[PDB]
């Protein structure tokens, strides 16, 4: 006899926040679709400013406990001042404001085209250009569709190797070599055999306090975190499992985009793997499957550089609507100590 | 709503908490749990209708400090509602503090008819897999709601325990719904105050790993068990490390009954509990004495607030590997 749909008891005057919640890998993202107040700027990185300095109490609620938790990530859609551009996007996490995008491309590409900010292709076509202004910039997302669902590709940005079979001495282990490259983020990239572990069977919390040494030694010694991986860099139809621990020992529910970008640029660099030439690279954390491709030489400075097509799916995963009772003590949302 | 496998009915949900511990009480697109009884109901569930379960509570839509309700009709004539709960690790028995947000939810969606205008609380009986319990709801529809322990007892007070970490520390055993071992957390050598939750975690771990070689968890205190108006502030770590957002509603009450025992606090006298978490606060009331075998018992009111935070629905793409969720582990 709830055949009406109602909200629950809220204070009238805090808008209603709706989400569409989706995921990319097993890593989630929440798109604000109403109820954030207008985020003023005449440019992306003045509204992304105004979000952290005015709107900063909206991000805590959708992205901080009781509404969100620990490893929820969120993006509110604005208008780009380029006229290329599909759709802007302001990026929320706990720790505060991100500029790489990565791979919640996919996501927001999908959307994108799923929500109508992108006309459908001609039926002829199956895959949609979508423009999307990061914080980074303006990326391009080919969505694969129907007159949809799909997968999704980007082109990472110039993708390099810092520094290859670098000693380190991590506290817990020896001296021990690892690789640094940036695939639009600095990771060290290490076996997890190496460090005595096996990716396969270990505890996360084995395989996050490894990483973590491992990112602590190289802060001192020499950086968003460490890619510890099955040691599969040798090319196959295999794919390659890799774990990303980045920031306060915080796990990626995905193959990280960058990862997938940095370990092609890591692969590409040692001759292991030529240009158009296609990995995939599974989570150690959930299973889920990146594809990695160097689709043409580049520079990033002196240094020489790789391009990397990224592709995978994002998946819808429903939609909520956030309200606040005006004596909740937790409002505007926690974080654990 | 986004593109969903038509086919796969909608789950919805309305997210509510208590003092930072979140519930989803699912509202539609559960399938009949066929039983005769509530017991029945709960087996069904868990044997058959579990990727449900793992839909609403795994990571992709929910996390590892995630809890479900669904409710059910009951057995007895008394109950307005039958409660299954849902957690990461199955499916829970105690009722717990969550009666403050089904007694709130089940009087603000009309599972009990509206109190008389002159009465300020309403009674709703929520059929728990424990038993019935009855919760007290503030209304004129919001407000604090309060419920009655089962008994509460002691069942061992300083006791020195072989911790792998510290040595030797006195721990005090008490039963408030389930078994606890309760420490100081400047006995461990940390301050409740201002310490990581790491920190906590893996000293009330130990403490709970050293107390089975001689139990639910372990709670930390702030060690102010003396009677005063100041609140005291408690850590409930328990299970699989997992940390409660709340003053433990069964927590409260073992430690009511634990005051009550080392003569600190008489019936009718009334602490508050703070969550070091969250900040929130339950407080406990020791209402009359009671036994539970050759055991004294103490009977405990139990009293917070449980605040709505929104409403989801929850939708499966027939494509996505992860559909019925997964877990770290």
């Amino acid at each position: 006899a709830l055949a009406v749909p109602r909200l629950p008891p809220h204070d009238p005057g805090t808008p209603v926040l709706s989400v569409v919640d989706m995921h990319t890998g097993g890593e989630p993202l929440r798109i604000v679709l109403a109820g954030c107040p207008e985020v003023s700027g005449p440019t992306l990185l003045a509204k992304r400013r105004y979000m952290r300095q005015h709107l900063d109490h909206v991000r805590r609620r959708l992205m901080f406990e009781p509404r969100g938790h620990r490893d929820m990530y969120g993006a509110v859609l604005v208008p780009s001042e380029l006229p290329d551009a599909h759709l802007g996007v302001l990026f929320l996490h706990n720790e505060g404001y991100s500029s790489m995008c990565g791979h919640a491309v996919l996501a927001l590409g999908r959307f994108a085209l799923d929500f109508g900010l992108v006309p459908a292709p001609p039926a002829g076509t199956r895959e949609a250009r979508v423009n999307i202004h990061c914080p980074c910039g303006l990326v391009t997302a080919f969505v694969a569709c129907e007159d949809s669902h799909g997968p999704v590709r980007f082109h990472s940005v110039p993708a390099f190797v810092l520094a290859t079979d670098l000693m380190v001495d991590v506290p817990g282990h020896g001296k021990v070599m690892v690789d640094i490259a940036y695939g639009g983020a600095f990771y060290a990239f290490v076996t997890a055999e190496k460090l005595g572990l096996d990716i396969c069977s270990a505890k996360t919390r084995d395989l996050v306090d490894a990483a973590s040494a491992v990112t602590e030694a190289v802060k001192a010694q020499f950086l968003y975190g460490t890619i510890l991986t099955d040691g599969k860099d040798a090319y196959t139809k295999e794919p390659t499992t890799n774990i990303c621990v980045f920031a306060d020992e915080q796990v990626d529910r995905s193959p990280t985009g960058s990862g997938v970008t940095a370990r092609i640029a890591l692969q590409y660099h040692k001759g292991l793997l030529e240009l158009n030439q296609m990995r995939a690279f599974k989570s150690s954390a959930t299973g889920s499957v990146f594809t990695g491709k160097a689709v043409r030489e580049a520079k990033c400075g002196d240094f020489k550089a790789v391009i990397v097509e990224v592709s995978g799916q994002a998946h819808y995963t429903g939609t909520a609507s956030f309200i606040i009772e005006d004596d909740d003590p937790l409002r505007d949302g926690f974080l654990l100590k």
